[PDB]
């Protein structure tokens, strides 16, 4: 016999008519390519730039039925990554790019074997940097939906069709974690066919579902938030004759309440709308800002003080120390459950 | 028959004198290409650089009459992207490009058709960092208008005029959003073009309008903004008589106003003129450092206080409260109402 | 004699039948490749990224049969890098990339020499940025565990079959130091073969133990977080009559202490559990805040103050400073004790 | 008649004996290529690397003997971008890289041209990130000069001869404004002449001065570095009892100067001189610091506080606030004098 | 005669048995290749990354007795950096590249000439971002050592050495001045022979000296930590019965100490020793603390305060404001002598 590069050169060559440039099944069917892919790595998912970098195996498998010798006594037949120029390819890209390149490290990172039949399973290695838009609303709570879609680009629909395939079309490596979100296991795979003035174009996509970790969030930027609203509740243990002492409490506190809030979106595109970590630091910078002003009714009501009315004056001042020790702890509370529940439900 | 890159190859090969150094209708008119882009993403409108990311479709359309085949039964022939470097094309560059590149993942993304009577349709998909100087004279209610500009680079007027099409120049992708600018839907188009000491050079352009969402700057810079002219209020409801509190509430608010005014102008270009949301801290400035001045005004009278006109001395340092309440919370709501209706006008 | 690049020309040319596209002993036993590398650079170990640079020399070994010359008398013939596309090479490849290159200054870095049994020595120069999760349970006082692999990508395992060499694996070159880890000089040597639905591809790797450098955490954010905590412990020896005093050093010492609490997080990756550093943040908040309601009880006991019980009133808000002056500095030494104990144990 | 790219094939062929390597006149007088810019995008003049983005379209005109055709009728022969390895090109370069890169975006950026005497224009199209060595001793006041040189590098000045023509040697766009600087249009030309140890090369060399726009500085950092002194000033206008309020006062202001002196230089490099931002600071640095050293000179005196005598020395502690009322106001009006006359002369 | 571009395809072609593959001088005598470079700019000296970026023009001399012509009549002939692939060149690489590239902007920045006895002058135009480990002991007063080796990649030592040239072997640009650093005129030249399993390769290297510019460092970090200091000096001068000046002056100064501590080392490596501004910054550190306590000993001790004894207690609590305004500021001065003597010799 005859070494297989050799057989594939008989089969691609001058003789036998090969010609690179023209599909499967001309003036024919159309080329039915089968799709999956295999995330090796996940992540960096940058909300400022509202982009993920994803690192992929591009399986592709289709059927050419120039390719299909009966002679040489093998079942598939490799190729060298450097003759992949010599067969038809998909032109396969991703509709949300926003730059990718490939892995050419001590060789071009490019599988490529070819059936009996014609079957041909080319496997790529790409890494990508997709584009999806976040949805800020809920914030430390949200659950992501960022896809990647792969469309043609040069064929229409009635010449290239793409499918994914029945047998695991995404699969995701061994240990794959993510410092920030967990990818659940239930991942989408829905058509996205496109329509352009230049034709109709093949689009599928897989969507993948990135339910965040509260728990950084809950360390950072709730607990601190929680603290100083019980700072501002100590004032109140402390008599009405301590004057820098109250409105020093009532100042500090409220304005390092301030940087909380700035410090709570350091990171984060410049959103319109409010966010579930917005309504938890403008109603916390209400309640510390609220001790204050329960301070202002009482050295105002204090220093209106005839003998026998104003001794209730200082009683009416010190009955408004007897209310909000135990209001202000048990309205904070009631908030504190409208929030958790309305972020648990929606 | 033949297939079609074949039959391609008798049309730009050896034979029929074509020449892809030459353009269409030489010695004679200039050539109509007529161009239209679809923005795929947009955004990263930074303003340190003054600069916009952009990710386009550019579709390029022109007649070539060498390229008139008759005898082939079709009325479209694709070709290879390989074989671009075979036809004639318009050398168009960006006059703002400030860095671009093509897209090059599992096939150049370039489409290329030929219809019968010789129009050639030329997509090719681009990312451009185009460039658009920032007018920020009233910066969180600005309507930017940032351009982007086709011109030829080799061929003048008497060779080569762009055109934009009548059917929808410039579409946008279905569902593009912005996170801090919307895109308006009317979309100039209009000429520019150039003269050298080389030539007159055929130039188009597209102005895209961005306005901006007030509503984040609305919850970070206005509102904390506006809470702590509020903290230099409550100075007024507190007696004369504890000086290190309205003293050091006159501090750490306009001490902290500073910290606003600094962390206003955080990521923003260094411009020479005062912007909109320069004159509303530099405002708020001046209402909590002048609520401490107004208190420097009443610890100096009454340390000034002989019976009878002392008594009133002290009824003059009292009066100032009576007045301070009411005049600085209506002083400011009057600026509020000449500050908002100054920038919902221009 | 005939020089040797005319000499090899006559083992790869058109004669004797070597192709190129053809892996040694086809249709036989698979190719032993044989590897060990050497680390002239490593660093730069982000955590945000979770990744780290490393700078290799990677040498091959493998036998091919086809390239014993028995004539030419040397025992080494070395190769241009210009003729490197004329053997065979393993298409080794990491599996954990993640952005890599070559070095193509003066030269392409390549080496390539053959011996006369047809021994093929291939040494490259390659920059990785290689990936590794990181286990960050105990942040300060961890051990990572930083590896990298380095699979066939076209070959599986019946044609190709990874080895490391007996004769020291990896070398790491002489003064390699790096500036916040040591590299521990123990490095696992273990098998990785991957399975996936093309087939079984080979793999080896190289575990690097990276241990800490301590001594930075404990200059920058355990000792400030120490005198801080002793500031709270002064308030104790001031009498209970300077309340502007001891409530406002316990509220400036107890929000400094918020912000290294959110200082000692701003270089980290948003990980959801709880690490070495916030168990001694989130209990040195505790000890600051202690301090502060320990002020709370003396003047809201002392103002409780019918002649003779009061005056042990005044004695049990005295007692409570006899206490608190000696409980707190000997259970936060309780506490320093079972901190420190826990993670030289873990 | 034939086509100009058939009719260039004949001047540049095999025949006629043209040598792309060869420099016109050769073993004669040497080659005089005239030079001049247009410059499209200036700016993103950082500071932190000391280096500006200029974009550029450098026009080259030499004169070349063998190119000049006497047959074909028309006066101007345009070149295929994709034909510019068969000219002589000059081996320009600029002195000063730091990096730089052509544009190749739907079309390589050149432009070639050849008239009937053989005068050769060639206009390419560069993006250059230029070195300048910034000079700051007085920093929002300098006017820095930022150059660009154009050397050759392999052709000696016996070979070789840049020049700046004289018909405007450097264009500047219609609308180019910068952010922070100003372009005057005044630009210096003048000679580089290198002299190394391989010969003598040529070099010709733009001025560019880049005068400043003070007016950002004069509102973050003149404007709230002259408001906190004023704070200090209002410590005068409290009577000397309220020592809480006198030193609090002393205090807050004169640590929330040190954050502006260390946030004065924040993005700047780290030079070794003293600027003109930084003898502001450190004489505001020192009024804030008179004003707590004032009080502490007040409550020293009168703690000294025998009937006759000691009435005199409260009267000599009320006589230094009769005093520094005005010498601070207007001692800081002096400076103030002192310093804007300096560096508007300088 | 004949062009000399048609005279070395006579010295290079197929004729001649020129083997560009092939050393000068085979099976003989090593090929002493020298050198020398010229650095053009210098600077980025990062330490984050601990890099340093120069941009040199690297000259390389050998001799090839197969390029030595002796009948055409010159003494020198230049090459198009086009026909470089044509001669052998010596594979010389950095051993610390750690990313470098060339420059080719108007043309390849490469030089090539050839003498009449076979010296061959090659001269291209490197940018390096080359690695030197930080050795950051004595911090704002440390002398650099960053190095950079050039070393053979595939020729051991019995075939190719490197060496400095006599003349010169290391020359700096006119004016070429760095922010932070000088570069100190002596440079040495030593040799940097390396071993590894392949065999001995050759190496040089030239040590430069980067000595800092301390005068940054005593503007920004040290006199505003020896403002604070001074700070904490003022509250010896009040009377202890401003209990909320005192604790409020020794609370302020003692964390704005922590933030310039914390802010000392915002720019550097996580180092684990501990460096010179490290031993100011906690030094300082401990004399604004140990004003806080000399007040807790003032009134611990007052409030201690039977009558004859106890008027001696309180002249006890005046006896240590008598030594503490003269031992700081001259225990103070003995630390800032034995600093600055320390490393002034160190
Ligand atoms: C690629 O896959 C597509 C399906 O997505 C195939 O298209 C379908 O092919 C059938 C022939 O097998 C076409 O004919 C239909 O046959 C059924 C009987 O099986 C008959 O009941 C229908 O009336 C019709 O004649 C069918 O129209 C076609 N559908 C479309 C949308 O094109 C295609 O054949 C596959 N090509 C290859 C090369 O595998
Ligand atoms: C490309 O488009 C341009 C228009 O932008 C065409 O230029 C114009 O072409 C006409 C011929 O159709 C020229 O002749 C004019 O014809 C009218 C009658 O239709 C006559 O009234 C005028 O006096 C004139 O003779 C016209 O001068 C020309 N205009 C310009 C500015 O060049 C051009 O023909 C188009 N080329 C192709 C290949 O489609
Ligand atoms: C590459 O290395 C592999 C080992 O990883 C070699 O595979 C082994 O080769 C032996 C022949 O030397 C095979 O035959 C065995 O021989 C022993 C006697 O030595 C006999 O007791 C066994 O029953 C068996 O017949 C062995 O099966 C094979 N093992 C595997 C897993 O393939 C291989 O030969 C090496 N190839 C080259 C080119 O060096
Ligand atoms: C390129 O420009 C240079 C000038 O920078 C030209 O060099 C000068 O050329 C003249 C010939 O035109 C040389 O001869 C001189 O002529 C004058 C009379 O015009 C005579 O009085 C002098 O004694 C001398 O003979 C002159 O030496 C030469 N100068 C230098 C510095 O080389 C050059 O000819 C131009 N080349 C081309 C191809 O245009
Ligand atoms: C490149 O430079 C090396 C030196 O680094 C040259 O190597 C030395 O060359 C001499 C011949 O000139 C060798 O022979 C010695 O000659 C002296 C008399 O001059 C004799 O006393 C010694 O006993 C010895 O025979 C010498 O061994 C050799 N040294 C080494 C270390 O190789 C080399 O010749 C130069 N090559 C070229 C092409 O310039």
């Amino acid at each position: 016999p005859m070494p297989p590069s050799e057989f594939l050169d008989k089969l691609m060559g001058k003789v036998s008519g090969y010609d690179a440039r023209i599909r499967p099944n001309f003036k024919g069917p159309p080329v039915n390519v089968t799709c999956n892919i295999f995330i090796n790595s996940f992540g960096s998912i940058a909300e400022t730039t509202m982009d993920y970098r994803v690192n992929i195996f591009l399986r592709q498998q289709w059927n050419d039925p120039r390719l299909a010798y009966s002679e040489y006594p093998d079942d598939s037949l490799d190729l060298d990554p450097s003759m992949l120029d010599s067969i038809w390819k998909p032109d396969l890209f991703f509709a949300n790019e926003k730059g990718a390149n490939f892995h050419e490290v001590t060789t071009d990172n490019k599988l490529l074997r070819i059936s009996k039949n014609g079957n041909v399973l080319y496997s790529i290695r790409i890494t990508l940097v997709l584009a999806c838009p976040m949805d800020l609303k809920n914030f430390p709570m949200d659950v992501q939906t960022c896809i990647m879609q792969l469309e043609s680009f040069g064929y229409t629909m009635n010449d290239l069709i793409f499918e994914w395939d029945e047998k695991g079309a995404v699969q995701v490596a061994d240990g794959l974690t993510l410092p920030q979100f967990i990818l659940k296991e239930e991942k989408d795979l829905r058509y996205c066919t496109k329509h352009y003035n230049t034709g109709k174009f093949t689009c599928i996509e897989a969507r993948f579902h990135l339910e965040r970790q509260m728990g950084y969030y809950l360390i950072q930027m709730y607990i601190p938030s929680l603290l100083i609203v019980i700072l501002s509740w100590v004032s109140f243990w402390i008599n009405m004759d301590a004057a820098p002492a109250r409105v020093g409490l009532g100042i500090t506190t409220v304005l390092t309440m301030t940087t909380q809030s700035s410090g709570s979106r350091a990171s984060l595109p410049k959103v319109s709308y409010v966010k579930a970590i917005d309504i938890w630091m403008a109603v916390c910078l209400l309640f510390v800002f609220s001790a204050l002003l329960e301070y202002a009714a009482v050295n105002f009501i204090a220093r209106q003080h005839v003998e026998e009315m104003r001794k209730l004056f200082i009683s009416r001042a010190k009955r408004i120390d007897t209310v909000s020790r135990v209001a202000f702890p048990l309205v904070f509370l009631i908030f504190n459950i409208f929030y958790w529940i309305t972020y648990k439900i929606i």
